[PDB]
């Protein structure tokens, strides 16, 4: 946020779903994908947290509710070598807001980065 946003909803909007993250990075470990976002443009929204959706080919595979507070999360206990689709949105009072989603293909355990 801004100015150290310590407080309840004191001049804020809750009444409307908090916007996407200005950016959202991810990282494709072996067995794992760290992911960093950022609050929304607009510090005068409420945000009770974020939709952590990812997930083997499809960002549906696993959710986690996270706090407004958590800046990045990271998921472990996954595979090696395989694309994982990560959807990362806002929520609050009101609900949900414009979804962001993204791209993270862990890493492969045997070497060989690529063939060529």
């Amino acid at each position: 946020g801004s100015s150290g946003s310590s407080g309840p909803e004191n001049d804020l909007d809750e009444s409307q779903v908090p916007d996407q993250p200005s950016s959202l990075h991810v990282r494709p470990q072996t067995n794992c994908i760290i992911m960093s976002w950022t609050p929304p443009l607009n510090p005068n929204i409420v945000v009770r947290g974020y939709i952590i959706g990812y997930g083997v080919g499809s960002p549906y595979a696993e959710t986690v509710r996270v706090d407004s507070k958590q800046r990045y999360y990271s998921i472990e206990r996954l595979e090696s070598s395989s694309h994982y689709v990560i959807s990362l949105k806002a929520f609050n009072n009101a609900g949900e807001g414009v979804p962001l989603y993204e791209s993270a293909t862990t890493r492969s355990i045997t070497s060989g980065p690529s063939s060529g």
